């Protein structure tokens, strides 16, 4: 996943003298990409057993600056107006209640703040929307929503916040690993079968579905993309 990352730091325009906040922080991999350039790195993630991949694993990599914890993107712990930067990956579709965690991002984001918020999307269609949707609940129980692009503007709208996309792109998946990576059974392994192989052709087109001749299938794609919201004002 180095790319998204990658993107974040060229994006953020970090400043020796900043703090950063990563939600849904998971092993800590933004929280510790951004380290070398900024002051003090925090990162939150429900998770326990996460906080503690994430700690011992920020030891491992020997860095000082950069500590974890846990907690919810829906009642951050921390202050009004207290960080520069705020990088969210590839968790939103995870949060609960993304409405109200973009309303705690706006509120604990200084003034002219940035948030970095990276994820995949389900397109403006319905019909595509809950085939990307009912694909990713199928693979992950744990997935809430993928919100599409005019609710992320909407949000962000309604919350002072300036919205840019910044880059969008297709998320290769390769299928099997996808599988094996995400831990489903062969029952759900079934469904996501059955439901890549009945696509609509407006699907396979936007999702790029490439099936091997047996319905068996190789690979397709997600939607990714780089919204960074900077906090004005109402
Ligand atoms: C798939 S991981 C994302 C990868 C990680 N953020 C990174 O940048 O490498 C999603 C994370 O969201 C966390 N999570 C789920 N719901 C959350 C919530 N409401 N608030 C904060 N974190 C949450 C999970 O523990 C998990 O670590």
């Amino acid at each position: 996943h180095h790319h998204s990352l990658g993107l974040m730091i060229k994006t953020a325009e970090c400043r020796a003298e900043h703090r950063v906040l990563d939600i849904g922080a998971g092993a800590g991999h933004t929280a510790l990409a951004f380290s070398p350039y900024v002051q003090e790195c925090i990162g939150v993630d429900a998770t326990k057993e996460m906080v503690e991949v994430a700690s011992s694993f920020a030891q491992e990599k020997g860095v000082e600056n950069v500590r974890f914890q846990q907690g919810t993107a829906e009642s951050l712990p921390f202050p009004d107006d207290s960080f520069d930067i705020i990088t969210c990956r590839y968790a939103a579709h995870h949060f609960s209640d993304v409405r109200k965690a973009v309303r705690e991002v706006a509120r604990v984001l200084k003034q002219d703040g940035r948030f970095l918020l990276v994820d995949h999307y389900a397109p403006e269609d319905p019909v595509l929307d809950e085939f990307v949707n009912h694909l990713n609940r199928l693979r992950d129980p744990s997935h809430v929503r993928e919100s599409s692009l005019s609710e992320w503007q909407a949000m962000f709208s309604a919350n002072q916040l300036a919205y840019q996309d910044i880059q969008k792109w297709n998320l290769p998946i390769q299928y099997d690993s996808w599988i094996k990576r995400g831990g489903t059974p062969a029952d759900r392994e079934k469904q996501i079968i059955t439901h890549l192989n009945h696509a609509s052709d407006e699907a396979r087109d936007t999702f790029c579905i490439t099936l091997n001749q047996n319905g068996q299938p190789i690979s397709f794609c997600l939607k990714a993309i780089l919204i960074q919201g900077i906090k004005r004002e109402g």
